[PDB]
């Protein structure tokens, strides 16, 4: 309630249409390969795995001469169901700021699609974020992907939430739903990298059925470039773009003092180079700061490993889902709490960053209209309504943040904020 | 920090000892392998997988026929680190409350072990279980076993609080120091079983030498019977073991909401029926309640999540270790905190449990002397020194905790408390 069967887009939607021709290649998507840029991992699923179906072909378009790369392909079984093969390329050594053709597929099967590697790392150079967060595959979602794409800001990437397909929400997590999902957002994902944030819908926990291991099929679908990072795992790692420096965050792994988490993490913190990447944002399914009765306080136990080093380090800002609404906070921190001290309300710093709730992406479960009353001093903008948002990084000293809601035109902006760095 | 090449004891220390033969059956150890308790894993090591060596022989001292058993084996790497090969049998449907003699090896390398299952479960089953956490293998850890071992108290079964070997402590986790710990621990472990809580030390996370997927050594080296339980993890499982519903948590593994852990705990909770085992206990590595500055705080996160579930369903006790060193708190909570209200003050609550750290078994990174001053409220008792800790179960409303140092006679109790069930006595 809602039921998923009932408000996601049916079977038959033409957003969900299997491209045409023998083993014709799908659910294609790419994110960032490399720490600096100039990487790639390109992926793409075919229901056989013949020869050519394993092969990408990529060229810049002022470089006629194209190469060839071979994928790492993989298939998992999740109760009574099996992938097709799926198909994970990784790309690095790219030329920054340049356009790449590539294609898959052959004889009447084959498509082309294209990307734009980002300038190189460096203070001032701009650069515009696409935000997307628990959008799911219901009518509202494809929706706010149509604005996404209309936006005048023109994204050239997008930083997701969390919590992908929701297909977790059908009969026994019915992975056929994540294929679906994979068709849906490919128009997207197939030309310009969404940075994976892991949320509690790609658990994919199931014990009634025999499930026990989470993250199987998001896993096996959606790589990441950790191992770039430095990380073991996929659900947490970090990428430099631009002049930004991005640290994903895992909300349902372990991350308390001394866990591999917690370790890459804090490393990563010192990794960090303000000089060249001014702007520092992180990425955590769960916020940290949610006055919404949904899911009020979940972000507790992560606030108090982790908010002490939001802070120490500056972080910019933070932006999470979960929450199926919007919401802003003002820079606030609750940091100074020993127990005996009962130190324990929020107070303004400038040291902070600014959280924001963007899980608003339209899946099936619907808004989350009650909020806590009265509004906290430490919220500065709530609101239940479907949209994305954009960060839209001017230089090293602002960078503009907006909110843009369904109702409205692709372009209006509901919220917004001019942000002023933390370091310059 | 001291040096644990300094501290540890030798390798060539008696205590370390191989056991003589062709094959010898080695790291002997065993824990429950049920939910009721006529369940037991039994685990041991051998050099080579020749016939034979996977068999285990057991018996019960009334009969003369004597049953054998196949076990499962494995083995792992760990950098430049091969394992032996590693046994581990699960033995179902014992009878309650009976002795049994097992055997492992031939030749003149045979060894033999026995152990006592528990009773049924029941309000009234009375049972001593023994307490330790964080011992590793110093000439304290030795002093330590010594004196649980001769405590007049006799336990017969070990809850352990996390952080075994301290191997992760040499050079590369030198996984030849886990061999040790298991040769060491093996004189209480094949005879009783050691209720296993997984630590920061058995995360063993070292991407310096290309190992970044934790638990390896310890997943491999201590089973658990995390299905019996319902979990799909062993980090974290439940048993029950006469009076006592026994629930172990895992401090490095996820824990919030809609985590598995988290899933399975909370299912946990409901299965537990205090009028079959009165005595509700928790175990956990990292303490929600500690004055000492070692660590300090660093239980915050998991208290927001579990500590509201502790007190609601009542837990009687709950056992921690990591800081190196004693505690016993009163029985408190600080779960009222809603951000608004500002309630986030300890505040006496007869419906929580009360917390006890003890992580003093001696490891080699010494003891954790500094504390929290002055001593806070919620804490009603610490001390860094050396020791392990009785819980006596008497009956449904009594059970005896109490605190034994390494100073004192095996038999002396430095503190102790008489605790009466939430249930049955509150
Ligand atoms: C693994 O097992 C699944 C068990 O739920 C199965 O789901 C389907 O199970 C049956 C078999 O097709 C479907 O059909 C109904 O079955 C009942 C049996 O009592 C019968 O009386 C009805 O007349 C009706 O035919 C179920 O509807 C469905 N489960 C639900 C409720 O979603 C999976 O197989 C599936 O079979 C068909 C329903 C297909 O359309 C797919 O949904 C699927 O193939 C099976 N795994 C797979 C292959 O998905
Ligand atoms: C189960 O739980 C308690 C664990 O020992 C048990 O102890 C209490 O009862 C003991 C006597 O039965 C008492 O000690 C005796 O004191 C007399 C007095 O002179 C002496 O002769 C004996 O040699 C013992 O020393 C313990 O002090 C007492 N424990 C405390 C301090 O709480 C419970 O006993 C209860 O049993 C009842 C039937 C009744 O005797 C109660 O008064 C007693 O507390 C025991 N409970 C049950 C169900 O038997
Ligand atoms: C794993 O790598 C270690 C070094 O990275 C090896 O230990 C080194 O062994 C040298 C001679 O064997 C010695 O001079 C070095 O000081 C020593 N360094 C360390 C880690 O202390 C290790 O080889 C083992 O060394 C010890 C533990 C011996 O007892 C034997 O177990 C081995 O010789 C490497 N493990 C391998 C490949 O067996
Ligand atoms: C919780 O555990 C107790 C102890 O095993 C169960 O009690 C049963 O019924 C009486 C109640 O006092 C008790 O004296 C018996 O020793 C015990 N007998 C059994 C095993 O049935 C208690 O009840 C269970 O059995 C009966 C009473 C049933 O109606 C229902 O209450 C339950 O199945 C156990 N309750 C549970 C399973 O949650
Ligand atoms: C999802 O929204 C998109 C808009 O981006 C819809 O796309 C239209 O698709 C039809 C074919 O069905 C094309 O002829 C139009 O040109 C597309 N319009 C736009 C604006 O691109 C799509 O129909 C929607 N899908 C569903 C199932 O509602
Ligand atoms: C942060 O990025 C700066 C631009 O890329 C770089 O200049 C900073 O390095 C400074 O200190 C050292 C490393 C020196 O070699 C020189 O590059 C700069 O003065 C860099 N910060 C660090 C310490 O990596
Ligand atoms: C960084 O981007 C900002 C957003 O477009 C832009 O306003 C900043 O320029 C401002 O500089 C200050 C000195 C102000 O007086 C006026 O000149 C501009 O608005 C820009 N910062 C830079 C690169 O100077
Ligand atoms: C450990 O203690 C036992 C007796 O408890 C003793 O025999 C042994 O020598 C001690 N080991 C060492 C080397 O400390
Ligand atoms: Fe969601
Ligand atoms: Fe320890
Ligand atoms: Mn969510
Ligand atoms: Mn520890």
């Amino acid at each position: 309630l809602p039921n998923a069967e009932d408000v996601d887009m049916p079977w038959d939607s033409d957003v969900f249409a299997v491209p045409s021709g023998y083993n014709a290649p799908q659910q294609v998507h790419i994110t960032q390969g490399d720490y600096e840029g100039r990487g790639v991992i390109i992926s793409w699923t075919t229901p056989y795995d013949k020869a050519g179906a394993n092969k990408v072909f990529y060229w810049s378009e002022n470089s006629k001469s194209q190469k060839r790369a071979m994928g790492t392909v993989v298939t998992y079984k999740y109760y009574n169901y099996t992938s097709a093969f799926i198909h994970h390329c990784t790309i690095k050594d790219l030329e920054y700021d340049t356009k790449y053709y590539y294609r898959l597929g052959f004889g009447d099967a084959k498509r082309q699609f294209w990307f734009v590697t980002p300038p190189k790392p460096g203070p001032d150079v701009p650069y515009v974020f696409g935000l997307i967060g628990d959008i799911g595959q219901t009518h509202d979602s494809n929706t706010t992907l149509t604005h996404y794409e209309q936006n005048s800001a023109k994204g050239q990437a997008v930083l997701f939430m969390g919590d992908l397909s929701y297909s977790n929400r059908w009969p026994n997590h019915d992975n056929n739903r994540w294929d679906t999902w994979g068709r849906f957002s490919e128009r997207s994902v197939a030309y310009q990298p969404w940075i994976w944030t892991a949320g509690n819908h790609e658990i994919d926990y199931a014990p009634d059925i025999g499930e026990y291991q989470p993250f199987v099929p998001f896993t096996n679908r959606y790589p990441t470039p950790h191992e770039a990072s430095g990380s073991g795992d996929p659900l947490w790692y970090a990428i430099k773009r631009a002049s930004a420096h991005i640290i994903v965050l895992s909300s349902y792994s372990g991350f308390v003092k001394y866990s591999p988490q917690y370790k890459w993490f804090t490393s990563e913190l010192e990794k960090v180079n303000r000089s060249e990447t001014p702007w520092l944002i992180v990425l955590v399914h769960a916020p940290l700061y949610n006055s919404y009765e949904a899911h009020y306080m979940e972000g507790e136990a992560m606030r108090a490993i982790f908010e002490p080093y939001f802070v120490y380090y500056k972080v910019d800002i933070v932006f999470s889902g979960h929450v199926h609404s919007y919401e802003r906070s003002e820079r606030v921190s609750n940091v100074a709490y020993n127990i005996v001290n009962a130190k324990c309300t929020p107070v303004s710093d400038e040291s902070a960053p600014v959280y924001i709730t963007i899980g608003d992406g339209g899946n099936s479960e619907g808004l989350a209209s009650e909020m806590t009353q009265p509004q906290p001093s430490y919220s500065a903008f709530r609101e239940a309504s479907f949209g994305h948002g954009i960060f839209d990084i001017k230089n090293r000293t602002h960078a503009h943040f907006s909110w843009h809601r369904n109702q409205d035109g692709a372009s209006v902006e509901a919220d917004s904020l001019w942000l002023l760095n933390r370091y310059w």
